[PDB]
């Protein structure tokens, strides 16, 4: 077995040892030996990728690894791609757990059965690399700890899954063929700081590379940009550090480029200013470059310069060059406001994990770019790196596309009891400090990073305070935030709670979540408030999103938040027929697990939007609208840019029929206003409601959007002319036929049947074709949403959860008892009158009283009046349902759409005539629930049927019962015909969080008495 | 940190104590080379945290010190905040990097003179009366070392005390120092004599500067 010191020391069970022989952290290097190549950011011959086909063998523990593996390839090993997580190749199971550690909590110890990945690579090194200078290896991401060997000799050890580990291999390599051996441990003492709510995987999951640096080398460099009061003048200050022999002829030149133009330059020998009694840094120099009228960086306009750092002899010999993109911007908190370039930010943010449904936690350029384009297209301007430093390319892309970044240390100890057990313990300070300090050393030159975060969900400990102060000391250019221990501790510049509600206090002992409006004004409080997590987007969610944005806009110091979160953490599995399906917690034999709680995204794992995404896009719009008469007032919420790629399209329609349209160019200054006078509108021919819709279209393509991109919209009701004309009097009269079992009504080809034992319409005919597969009955329940269920930890139930209260009240079990069923014959109609009581174990929950009026024109008017017992939990819905025999291709409606919308999530929807394929009327949430509702609907058309009134509906091939009984979307089967759920009223979906009741009072069905009417006819 | 009995004796006899972390990197160039280096933060933190954990219940300890002559690095700032957080009962002081940095609650220079400025670059030793009223300065001033008692010395001692008594915010200081670091050697006849640097074959050495 591999030995002796390595297995003896057990460095992976010691928080005092987080590395051996690891090189110092630093900003991204490429060691260009040509300055023009550095400037253009073209590939460097001194930076080689070792990604591709490696050899891999799996072992149950490090003790099981054979000693021979160190010297030569194992025959039993396989050839696999690197980077990769070994769970994704099927070597063992990924584990989904939220809070509870995937291992027994016994710090610093891990299980003796410790899955061990043995990676190896035979590769070539050219003689030229070994004759001179330094050859290092860089592992961007290894999860969670590893020992490294080169050509059979031990090199070093590393921890922290989310930052690069670098080792000098100069003395280990030979010309020609070389062999790396990497023993990766799944569990280590590092795991105690990696308890993020996500899939627990392992392996070499980020890039591996070889870097060649000269012996005399740039070892570090920091770029700062400071400004005068109006940002018309800047000073770029670049501190550069060298390693190697100090020499008088050595120089650094820092040159600043705007495209092909060099805007500034400075050259100096080494030797910093005196700093104390012993002198200064002889191995450092600081260059100061004056920049007049700098082009400022923001998410709105991501202006970048190129800084080239040249290490050279005085007489002109370049030793090496390094470089970075530079964004001129100031981030500061002043008078309680987070300012960027002097202006208060409004953070339209989202948390984003590094997740791919096929490749797990391995990130690629295409996916990153896809994510960024989708975020910006949906009006996000900010991302939180939940909850670890990201793949290095992410920051480069955020610099270039323009997104504000919160860079977050890889520290989460959520499963500890209490949460701060390790973070208050000075014995864990060393391991914690490296996760903070090495992040700052790596990422401090990226303009996109505007805020540092100390980690996530690790309570508040003294270690947090120490590292807070370390950051403030080494980098005063960026605020520091941290949510743990109450979101407003001494370790944060920003009040940054998770799931604090807008108006409602949640006064938990020790760590209350105050109403965000209340929080700001607590005695002595002065800081800005930006939620690190809010609007939990789990399944059918984002109810109440508009309430946050209204408050964000009204309150200066409420400066936004980061939605939780971007993308469902579902993984692809394959069934017996090789068909892909989306899996969640427990689907890999992983146990214990927290099931679907890993799926909280605005988008599906494949980046298909959830309906909630449009709600986010709309509330995060950068243009605000008001209407007065026929004048539209457009207000810009851009801070820096003019509206130079925007036109306003307007449209007036009468119940879906276009009356007039037109367009006006937008010419709005940042924070400015523009008045748009609409032309005189034509008088409507018919009766009904006029609707004005405006939309902001971007005529030109950008780096992040296509030509014609819609960025903003708004609707208003204009004039309404109420119909005062009586329908044409029909000559025909429907006939009533009575039996003991049934009332049958006939009118031409049309027939209705009411069952006298049940009291419901049991059948209808058009021609002599039956229309119903299941009778039309009241429905007071929905297939529970993730929010209704309100579970965040599989073993924990909130008795106050809506699903728990509905179940215990017997809402799902309640049986309809007939009280009345009579028939009457009027002058031109047959009138059926019914009353029902729903009861559970002697308690009447609901009473439904109806009339059905069928006239000579063939229309059936259903009037429904419902009583709900005041002491039963408010019902999910008050409506009717039936299974129609007809399966049609299209659904046509006049109401809110086109996408799924609910009462507390309908601001993004527009009133119009919508026409979709039936399949679009179902939302494929991975965990199935009530879905696909559209609200404020006045007319619905499906095949031969038309329903009219003022209702909410959903329509699909899946019953509420099936949705309720099915755990995974791939297990759903289309039922015979089409299930129609038509509601007079429907409860909000909530989502302020998904583990407690979160539906606001105004969206609960608490009125006790409810009235609605539907007219059912043939089209 | 001293032998544990020292604090017990200071508690019982009555002496105010500045308990100081075992951190001095005077010989580094510049002096803060290690203390501004995040890789040395772990080793440094233990010298501070384990001192606090040991001595925090002693009433005689009234002030914590982050060490001596190690310039001023970001590691001092972090450890300053660590103490402030874990023990709000005692001020934290530290002289390195100019005696009035963000890592000290007390302006605590060594060998700053009463009336005479010593305007060294980066780390000046202002007149103590002047130091107090520099623009924005509010802290008390207590010299961590003053009146260097080397051989025939302590000239001008009365000047310090006159100033300490006149100025409220001049709250005294700690003389350097208590006892000559001389060692006993024996001559050919076995008679004892007082030895200093260099007398043991030790080289390089700084001779009598230990006394
Ligand atoms: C905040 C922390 C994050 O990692 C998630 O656990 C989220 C709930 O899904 O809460
Ligand atoms: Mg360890
Ligand atoms: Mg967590
Ligand atoms: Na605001
Ligand atoms: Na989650
Ligand atoms: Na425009
Ligand atoms: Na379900
Ligand atoms: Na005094
Ligand atoms: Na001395």
């Amino acid at each position: 077995m591999i030995d002796p010191v390595v297995l003896q020391r057990r460095d992976w069970e010691n928080p005092g040892v987080t590395q051996l022989n690891r090189l110092a952290a630093h900003p991204p290097f490429a060691s260009w030996r040509n300055s023009e190549e550095a400037r253009t950011d073209r590939p460097s011959q001194q930076l080689r990728s070792l990604n591709g086909e490696w050899r891999f063998a799996w072992f149950p523990a490090p003790e099981a690894v054979p000693e021979s593996w160190l010297e030569c390839d194992l025959p039993e090993a396989d050839t696999v791609v690197v980077p990769s997580n070994w769970q994704m190749h099927g070597y063992d199971a990924p584990i989904y757990t939220n809070v509870t550690y995937p291992i027994t909590v016994n710090p610093p110890f891990v299980p003796t059965e410790n899955p061990t990945g043995c990676y190896s690579l035979t590769f070539n090194v050219d003689e030229s690399w070994l004759q001179e200078g330094q050859t290092r290896i860089i592992f961007d991401g290894v999860n969670s700890a590893f020992h490294l060997w080169c050509n059979g000799r031990w090199v070093g050890y590393g921890q922290d899954s989310r930052l690069p580990s670098e080792f000098d291999l100069s003395a280990f390599l030979r010309a020609g063929e070389n062999r790396l051996a990497v023993m990766v441990l799944r569990w280590s003492d590092g795991s105690y700081l990696e308890d993020q709510d996500m899939w627990r995987m392992s392996g070499i999951f980020r890039d591996v590379s070889l870097l060649h640096k000269p012996t005399t080398q740039i070892s570090d460099f920091h770029v700062a940009t400071r400004f005068n009061d109006d940002f018309s003048r800047a000073v770029l200050e670049a501190e550069v550090q060298m390693c190697g022999e100090l020499r008088d002829y050595l120089r650094v030149t820092v040159s600043l480029w705007q495209g092909e133009t060099q805007v500034a330059s400075g050259t100096a020998p080494f030797g910093g200013e005196i700093i104390d009694e012993r002198g200064g840094y002889a191995d450092r120099v600081t260059l100061r470059l004056n920049v007049e009228n700098p082009k400022l960086w923001s998410a709105e306009i991501p202006n970048l310069y190129r800084a080239v750092v040249e290490l050279h002899t005085a007489d002109g010999t370049l030793i090496e060059a390094e470089a970075c993109d530079v964004g001129f911007r100031e981030v500061r908190i002043e008078n309680g406001l987070l300012l960027l370039n002097g202006k208060p930010l409004l953070i339209r943010g989202v948390n984003r994990h590094e997740h791919h449904p096929l490749h797990g936690q391995v990130m690629d350029e295409q996916t990153m770019v896809q994510d960024i384009l989708l975020m910006k297209q949906n009006n996000f301007n900010a991302v939180r790196c939940s909850h670890y430093p990201n793949h290095p390319l992410w920051y480069t892309l955020c610099d270039r596309y323009g997104l504000y970044v919160v860079d977050e240390a890889n520290i989460e100890t959520h499963g500890m009891v209490p949460m701060n057990r390790l973070t208050d313990d000075p014995r864990w300070l060393p391991a914690m400090s490296e996760r903070v300090t090495r992040m700052v050393q790596r990422d401090r030159n990226h303009p996109s990073v505007i805020i540092w975060s100390l980690g996530n969900e690790s309570g508040h400990g003294a270690n947090h305070d120490a590292l807070y102060r370390w950051i403030k000391s080494v980098d005063p250019s960026r605020p520091v935030q941290y949510e743990g221990g109450g979101a407003d501790t001494t370790a944060t510049d920003i009040i940054c709670p998770m799931y604090a509600r807008v108006d409602e206090d949640q006064p938990f002992p020790a760590v209350p979540k105050w109403s965000i409006k209340k929080w700001l004004s607590l005695p002595g409080e002065t800081r800005p408030l930006i939620l690190c997590e809010y609007a939990h987007a789990m399944g059918n969610s984002l109810g109440g999103f508009a309430k946050y944005w209204q408050a964000f806009r009204q309150y200066p110091r409420l400066q936004g938040g980061f939605v939780w979160d971007w993308v469902d953490q579902s993984l692809i599995k394959y069934d017996e027929n090789g068909n892909p399906w989306s899996a969640y917690g427990g689907d890999f034999g992983d146990t214990p697990n927290d099931r679907q709680f890993c799926m909280n995204g605005l988008v599906f794992a494949d980046r298909t939007p959830h309906p909630a995404l449009t709600e986010a896009k709309h509330q995060q719009q950068f243009f605000q609208f008001r209407l007065s008469g026929q004048t539209i007032e457009v207000t810009s919420e851009y801070l820096f840019r003019h509206s130079d790629n925007e036109l306003l399209h307007w449209m007036v329609a009468l119940d879906g029929k276009p009356l007039a349209s037109g367009e006006v160019p937008l010419d709005v200054a940042p924070q400015g206003k523009q008045l748009i006078e609409l032309p005189e509108l034509p008088q409507p021919e018919s009766a009904g409601q006029l609707w004005l819709t405006v939309r902001v279209v971007q005529p030109n393509a950008t780096a992040w959007s296509e030509a014609g991109h819609i960025s903003a919209w708004q609707q208003w009701r204009l004039a309404e002319n109420l119909s005062v004309t009586l329908p044409a009097a029909s000559h025909a009269i429907p006939h009533l036929t009575t039996s003991e079992m049934d009332f049958c009504i006939e009118l031409g080809n049309k027939r209705w049947q009411f069952n006298r034992q049940s009291g419901f319409l049991s059948q209808m005919w058009i021609g002599d074709k039956k229309q119903l597969l299941t009778p039309l009955r009241d429905q007071f329940t929905r297939a529970p949403l993730d929010n209704d269920i309100a579970v965040s930890e599989a073993t924990r139930i909130d008795p106050n959860a809506w699903v728990e209260r509905w179940k215990a009240a017997g809402h799902y079990q309640a049986e309809a008892a007939l009280l009345q069923c009579t028939a009457d014959t009027l002058a031109d109609a047959v009138l059926i009158t019914t009353a029902h009581a729903w009861q559970h174990q002697g308690k009447t929950l609901f009473i439904s009283r109806k009339t059905y009026r069928i006239d000579g024109s063939g229309q059936m008017a259903i009037t429904v009046d419902v009583e709900v017992a005041s002491d039963t939990p408010h019902p999910a819905r008050i409506g009717l349902n039936c299974q129609l025999a007809q399966v049609a291709e299209r659904v046509n409606w006049l109401g809110l759409g086109p996408q799924e919308n609910y009462p507390d999530r309908l601001t993004a929807a527009c009133f119009d005539r919508w026409d979709l394929p039936l399949s679009d009327m179902y939302t494929p949430y991975v965990f199935p629930s009530e879905n696909g509702l559209r609200c404020g609907t006045r007319e619905l058309n499906y095949g031969p049927h038309q329903w009219r009134g003022d209702f909410q509906f959903n329509i699909s091939r899946y019953s509420q019962q099936q949705l309720m009984e099915t755990s995974h979307r791939h297990l759903l089967h289309a039922e015979e015909g089409t299930w129609l759920n038509i509601d007079g009223f429907h409860m909000g979906i909530g989502g302020d969080d998904s583990w407690s009741p979160s539906v606001s009072a105004e969206f609960q069905l608490s009125a006790g008495r409810y009235h609605y009417q539907l007219v059912w006819c043939q089209k």
